[PDB]
């Protein structure tokens, strides 16, 4: 019952909404509309992770619109969010399936573990979750 074995994590895979925290406090505050945020806590999207060596590739689903945003991890690339702002960033991982990055206010740190996703974000004195399992 249960084997595995490796040095470093596996990014690759997809996974779907489970639970959230402060998403409307977060979600007001970066001033999203009020039918965008009644849906995505409704309706439970879907995320994709997808890891190519040195470039790394996301897939954002939320309900019907799909976002693909694509980088190279220590080299600066520009990250698009839900309201299409396109901002420069590097993201760096720790060498612990996490990858932390910023923009400006918003501090990113994603986590992986097995088929969990745990991802927190903080921007100035708001503390976002989402967490997601693997599908
Ligand atoms: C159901 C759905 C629609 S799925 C969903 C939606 C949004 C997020 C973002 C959260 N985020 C924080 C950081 C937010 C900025 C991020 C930059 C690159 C990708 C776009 C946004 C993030 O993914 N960080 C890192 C980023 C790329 C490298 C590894 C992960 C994650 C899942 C929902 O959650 O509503």
């Amino acid at each position: 019952h249960h084997h595995h074995h490796h040095v470093a994590m596996s990014f690759s895979g997809k996974y779907q909404l489970q639970s959230q925290e402060n998403f409307e406090a977060f979600m007001k505050a970066i001033g999203l509309p009020e039918e965008l945020i009644q849906k995505g806590k409704d309706i439970k999207g879907v995320s994709e992770i997808v890891q190519n060596g040195k470039h790394f590739k996301f897939t954002i689903t939320a309900g019907s619109k799909v976002i693909q945003n694509e980088f190279t991890v220590g080299e600066e690339c520009e990250l698009e969010t839900m309201t299409g702002e396109k901002v420069k960033t590097v993201v760096q991982l720790e060498g612990d399936n996490k990858l932390v990055t910023t923009f400006k206010n918003i501090k990113s740190v994603t986590e992986l573990n097995g088929d969990i996703i745990t991802n927190t974000m903080t921007l100035g004195d708001i503390v976002f979750k989402r967490i997601s399992k693997r599908i």
